[PDB]
């Protein structure tokens, strides 16, 4: 293949599969990979996010600057992992007070971590480090790694989080991973998990699954991908707004990430890893990555049988959660 990602991924396959038989690491090489500037046609005219992505593609051994090593001291039933950016204090606090509160009903432990990278001064971010330290010491739910938190590094956020699950939470029965702008019906998720056989729970992966998609080639769009970078269709994948999977599958996914090069779209990368495990993510009608109908937004009963809705402001999560607590008396 002439697209760079497909070509490098093909070399990874030959390295991990002897059946294809007939030098720098791809995991901890953290100097700029200068070979790309001549191998990728038109490299110097690509947007800077693609330049950074290609140059540092082969580095993924980043360290935890803020950890919660005992977050899973009690074996969790459901681990909530929410991707967030440093300045999103209102979003995280609204999630703590509403659908992301830690609980222990029925001795089914629900624990919560927020997943952050760094917002460094070199990239003109305001210094909010003291506020973040304050928030971490009070709420103890912040995991932070030492890489530039950007959209094109979100698949790195996924791999580093899966590494944390494998080292610090390998016994969690289920994992929900989602965004910090979605409302999640945590009560409905728990009822769904308790209705699953152990056979079905073992390789659980459900979400708003997209089939037969491909890279957008419109340079003006958010998910634009040049043809010199990737070619062909995307594997099936759940919309990143939120998906639900078992801890057992989380450990298998982490192991397989070594065999898949990082990709600028994080939920596509998780689909590539599922495909390499021989699994297909399962569409579930309760995942509304594109919101619900206008008139239904006002009726709390529209939320009783949903898993999540995208998107919702901090104030809206709290209002929906509060009304939802008495929805069994009204719907
Ligand atoms: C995902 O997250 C990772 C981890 O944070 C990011 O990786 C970092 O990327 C930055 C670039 O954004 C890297 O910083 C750059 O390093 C270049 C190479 O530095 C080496 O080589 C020079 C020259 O030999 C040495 O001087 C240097 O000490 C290193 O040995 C620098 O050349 C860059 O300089 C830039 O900034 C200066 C101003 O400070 C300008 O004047 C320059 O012209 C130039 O623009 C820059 O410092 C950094 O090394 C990466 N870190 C790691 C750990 O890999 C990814 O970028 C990020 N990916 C995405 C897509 O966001
Ligand atoms: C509903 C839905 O399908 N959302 C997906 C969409 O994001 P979307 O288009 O919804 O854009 P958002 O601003 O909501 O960001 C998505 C999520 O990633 C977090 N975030 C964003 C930027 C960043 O640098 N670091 C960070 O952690 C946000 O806090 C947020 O939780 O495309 C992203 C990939 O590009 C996916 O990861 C998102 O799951
Ligand atoms: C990753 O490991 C390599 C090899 O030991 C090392 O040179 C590099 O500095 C590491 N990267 C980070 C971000 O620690
Ligand atoms: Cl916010
Ligand atoms: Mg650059
Ligand atoms: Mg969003």
């Amino acid at each position: 293949p002439e697209a760079y990602w497909n070509r490098e991924q093909e070399k990874l396959n030959r390295q991990y599969n002897p059946i294809l038989s007939m030098n720098i690491s791809h995991l901890n090489y953290c100097e700029p990979d200068l070979r790309v500037t001549s191998v990728v046609t038109g490299f110097n005219n690509l947007p800077d996010r693609f330049k950074d992505f290609l140059l540092y593609l082969r580095c993924r051994n980043y360290s935890l600057l803020i950890d919660q090593p005992d977050k899973c001291a009690k074996k969790p039933f459901l681990l909530l992992a929410i991707k967030s950016l440093t300045p999103h204090f209102a979003r995280r606090q609204a999630i703590r007070e509403s659908w992301g509160q830690e609980s222990n009903a029925g001795n089914q432990t629900v624990v919560r971590v927020f997943l952050l990278g760094q917002t460094p001064p070199e990239d003109n971010h305001p210094d909010l480090s003291d506020m973040l330290k304050f928030e971490s010491e009070k709420h103890q739910d912040i995991l932070m790694w030492n890489y530039r938190d950007t959209f094109f590094n979100l698949s790195l956020k996924e791999v580093l989080f899966l590494r944390w699950v494998s080292t610090s939470c390998p016994d969690t029965e289920f994992v929900f991973k989602g965004d910090d702008d979605v409302f999640v019906n945590t009560h409905h998720i728990l009822n769904y998990l308790n209705s699953l056989s152990k056979t079905k729970a073992k390789d659980l992966f459900i979400g708003d699954v997209i089939h037969n998609a491909g890279p957008h080639r419109d340079k003006k769009l958010k998910y634009y991908i040049p043809e010199v970078v990737y070619s062909g269709l995307y594997p099936p994948y759940a919309g990143g707004g939120g998906f639900l999977y078992s801890g057992h599958l989380a450990l298998r996914l982490y192991h397989i990430t070594d065999q898949v090069h990082l990709y600028p779209i994080d939920d596509v990368y998780t689909g590539m890893c599922l495909q390499k495990l021989g699994l297909v993510p399962e569409k579930h009608k309760g995942f509304r990555t594109f919101d619900i109908e206008e008139k239904n937004k006002n009726n709390i009963c529209s939320y009783v049988d949903l898993m999540l809705v995208h998107s919702r402001k901090p104030q809206e999560m709290i209002d929906i959660w509060s009304q939802l607590q008495s929805a069994h008396l009204k719907c």
